[PDB]
């Protein structure tokens, strides 16, 4: 009736003292194999939890009598292990596809669903990637093949999207002529591709022209800065005013 | 009692040294089959993890005695493999439906739930698609048949939705006449379909007319830019003022 | 010990060369059955992956010896296939209910949880629907019976919800009389149903009347535009001013 | 070795031609049973997919030899069917509880987690409900017993929550007296219940009184409109000003 | 070969006609047991779906021959039933814990993760709760023990959090003295507990004092209204001005 | 054929009448064991649902004949029970770790992923915690070890983060000197740790200094109030102005 | 018929009294093993719930007769235990990978998907991490390898991203010269890396220059404060004005 219960708890007691013994043993073979002062404690806790799990399945093998009282609960605690290693091993199967079917390698400035940065290394569970401002990010591989791996450095040619808000009173032909003269004077702009400068929308306080300019991927930010400084200089020189947010106030003196 | 445990750990030690041996062997047959310097290390780590899994199931086959002590935990670790390959192989089954039941092919400017761009290629796990500004995006196929695959280039005819905010004091008939004259003068607009220019809402600072204009899919952005530049020119010529955000300030001199 | 491993890897090598052979064979029977230049490569990759899976289960049938070493891992990789075809075949079972228990058919301007448009066709995995501006959207059927399928063209009669912001100094009886005269003069408004014009809330810069007007589903947008243009014309004629966003500025000259 | 594979593919070919034959047969018994021109094609595709599934399980019964090679993959593809009919049949089990344990019936203006409207009918997979502006919404029953089914017409008595922003310089006793006189003069307000008119918060541009008024569920919107029009009329008559958004501008002449 | 298929479909035909017969039979014993005109149709549809499921498992028992062709697919469709009754019966197991381990009973004004209201009754699948404005909400119990069940009426003593924005030029000692005099003059405030009136932050347009005042749970809103009306009256009497949103405008006459 | 069905339904009828009998019996032994008037009804409904489940499995044991017709559906309805007790018993396993591996005990003012308050008691399914304003919150333990359990009272020393916006025309050395004099004059500030007062950002209308001041956890809010009142007093005394939101208005008289 | 039911309930009664006995016994061996006054009650409740589960499975072993009536429901309640220990033990398997495959150790100021702080310790279920303002956060490890573990202190070199809004009338060469002189005069800036000072965008009220400056990770905030104070001082000295939010007001005197 209960003699199997009290015997099983006695086996759990000897399982705890042998958990202490094999934790010291795994620390000994850890310092025999490769020295690390803090992971030997967690390896000891892992083999301790495993051996009290083995003492647990021996315990309910002793107490349970009917036909499969140990077998069902053993496959049960194993299914707990299985759903536990769902996310921790799906990163492994994702890391298989990340290099065998590689959408990026170590060196392309990529963007892994949100954060962006050049990949330092694709490891077997993580992707250590230096972001644009030095913060090393590692990302679990089950999140990389969950979202869009938007690469940048795979295509050598990219496109700049300027938006230059000018005032309503400015002549459209003068602004389009000066903008096309600017994007024609710059030699880093690829002149074969789409160079569109036209009126994009009529916003609240201003109109604003889209200037879509293609360039190589390496000179992209340099073009985006140089053309914009050129736009500011030429628009200040040519009298085409940049507008502050306008407002039409109607007075009412009470 | 514990002699099966210490024998099982000895088998794990010979499993580690044979993991080293078969990692060198799989590197040798990798450079025999097809050369790649970095995936042979990860293939070696994969076969290493697999063979310590085989040593693990041999270990708990040695230690576990009862009826199915190896079988339940083996189906367990296999179910861990199964839930791990849930997301990594659902992309494969999605990539079956993506081409056998194809909603898009390589060349249509499409939008895969968020990001948008022409598809370069539909591979077996990803869809490499060049976005509109050169950033190559790959997307896992389990996300494509999770969201709306909103195509653009499947229908040859699309619709432009202008909104032109004009002032309250402007005559409605003059604005509607000039807008219909503009969308009638343009020949790229398909004159058979819906050409609606009517007062859409009365906003806070302005009224604004919706101009729904259909066109071919190739000339869509060119129509949206040319008609809008025409609207700005004709409204500046005809004296119909574009309004800045109005405000009715009531004074109070203390 | 390891002779089963090296024999199993040899079987994987002959599985790779017969994967090449049956990929050429499935390309041959594909061009025999129905010509498509790009799906025969992906069908070849599918039968290639299937036959290396069969070589894999033969491999661990050779290496595994105990009782069910092939059977547990075979049901495992099959359960990987099963969870992979969870989402890819739930669209099929949803597409059964979408037409057998049909909430919409090809032609009703519907809204499938977010995006909206007339359905071109309900296929067996997708619903190709032209949106209101020409973008063909296909939607996986497992998302349609996940969200609200808000139909519009099933009920022939719908309701317009005007909100007309007028100034605080305007007389309420004059605005209600002119609005009821407008919605009574229009004959496309169904005069039997709810025609409510009353003061809805007192906003910050204005008061605003709700004008709830029912109409047929086909004339709905035409009524919403014509009544609103009538409201603008009659309110400009009757002197009831439309207010810009007011503000009460208290001065303080330092 | 491979003779079972090529024989299995031959059986798949006769399964395809008998899929065509039984698709014509199910179309024939469909026009014998009940005529519908488009669902017979999808019923034909369903029985076609089912019979190639039966040919598939016969195929891997032929090729697989060991002990349970057909049985594990058959329970696998069945588990794919099971997880596919997870969401498609949970709506059925929800529709059981929706009427056996009914929180609403056809006629109460209810709100099913987001969208709101009177229920036209509670079907076995959906709840066709007319919203307040004519758009017929059907909602899958697995979403109704996922969220709060906030009923309105179950309780006959509801409460109006007015917020009337008045200026800071207004006398509090005059506003409270006029508001209580208004909510006492109206006879549709239930005088037994909570009639609270007190200063609720001191906002940025104004103070604002909460007027909590109970009424019957049928006269609720009529009370909310009539009392608010009464508030506007009496506050314009009594000189208690309604404030526009105030601002305290401190000058600085450079 | 196919004689089992055509015999199985014949059994499905007699299953459909006996589904009609037992639907009439369950309607007869429903009007024998307890009368309800609309749930007998859905009970008839439920027993109809169950008996075509039994005809289906008899059908694939006839067609499937090998070893467990009926057993695997029967446990499969049962697992479909099981995952279907996941959410529909987890509400039952939550409703066990909701009353055996009760965090609230019928009468405490509680807040069940979002919406808030006094509980009318805790049923076995739902919690009918009247919200503060009469809308009866029922909530599935699997959502209550998913989120925070933030009770209010379990603790008899609660705390009011006033924030009174006053101008920068006001003396801090005068405001703190008048506020402490107000919260000392009110007798419904519990004088033993935390009565903190101090400067909380320096906002953009004003400074604002936090007045944390404890009271009984029944008099909480009455204290929050009475103390605030007292604050408005005493601050208008004592000359401490309430500030409108300030702004420091620097002129520039072009 | 159907005699097992009608006999099974007869057994369901005697299961319903014995469900009534054992519901009265469990009410009798409930008032024998421990009196509670409302949970005996729900315990009666629970044992009623359990015994109609036993009558159901006896029913499909009678009707089902083949090999495991009762066994598969019994493990099925049990798996429904299992997924039902997923969330209702994961709180138990979380409550094990919450006290055996305790990150907080009854008395530390903690924050359990969102809401914050001192823990009154950690029960076996919930954590009754009084929030800072008296609202007793209970939280299911499966949500506590889902989110960050951000403790406050575990570390005795915390840090105040002042932000004091001053005008652009103010001298930086005077503000830094007065702020360091204030945070040096206060003795509750721990003078050993980080006392940083430097210019943090240049906002739109003002500059603003961060004043990071460490203190004990008990005196934290008292320091944050006293230092801020000291800042207001000393800045009003020293002529360093606090700025309202500035604006640079450029006139245009039409 | 029912004698097994009443005998099973009698066994549940002796299971309750032996639950009391073994709860006292586990309290006795708890004070024998290691003293803790409150976890012995919860350990007693855990062994109480376990032993009524054993009495429950003995009860339905007595009542259920057919073939596997105890076995299916026992694997069922065990699967309830398994899905309960899904989330509570996935933290363990995540904590294995967190230290064996370590992306951070105790001491690096890291950011675990949202909240950020230096890790005090990585325990076996949680990561106690002191945030930047003293609030000790523990985080379950199943959430760490769900999101991006964005480290900061792994890379020794990071980057500051200044944005300095200056007025439109300011000369671009003067601002770029003064900014480069400032970031060249500071010696803590790493002069080898990217020192970009160029015009970044033309905002509404101002233009604004990005100043991207790299530095060591320890001096990062000190550089960000010192360079910004230098920017304020040098821009006030050199006459380059900092702009308040501009506005272009057009008058209209009614």
């Amino acid at each position: 009736y209960a003699v199997n219960i009290v015997a099983a708890l006695a086996i759990i007691i000897v399982g705890l003292i042998i958990a202490r013994m094999i934790s010291n043993a795994v620390n000994r073979l850890m310092i025999s194999r490769k020295i690390d002062a803090t992971v030997a404690d967690f390896l000891s806790a892992l083999v301790r939890y495993g051996i009290i799990a083995f003492t647990l399945i021996a315990a309910l093998g002793r107490v349970g009598v009917q036909t499969a009282s140990v077998i069902a609960v053993l496959g049960a605690a194993g299914l707990a292990v299985g759903l536990a290693l769902q996310g921790s091993l799906s990163n492994l199967a994702a890391g298989v596809l990340l290099v065998m079917f590689r959408p990026f390698r170590a060196g392309e400035y990529v963007d892994l669903g949100g954060v962006a940065g050049t990949v330092l290394s694709v490891q077997i569970f993580s992707t250590t990637m230096r972001t644009a401002d030095g913060k090393i990010i590692v990302i679990p591989n089950g999140k990389i093949i969950a979202g869009n791996i938007i690469n940048f450095s795979r295509e050598p040619v990219r496109r700049n999207e300027f938006i230059i808000g000018v005032a309503y009173d400015s002549d459209i032909d003068q602004v389009k002529q000066i903008l096309t003269n600017i994007i024609q004077s710059e030699d880093r702009i690829l002149k074969d591709r789409e160079m569109t400068v036209r009126l994009n929308e009529l916003g609240a306080s201003s109109i604003n022209f889209v200037v879509r300019v293609w360039s190589n991927s390496g000179d992209l930010q340099n073009v985006y800065w140089d053309v914009l400084e050129r736009i500011k200089r030429e628009f200040d020189a040519a009298g085409i005013s940049f507008p502050y947010p306008q407002m039409d106030v109607n007075f009412k003196r009470v």
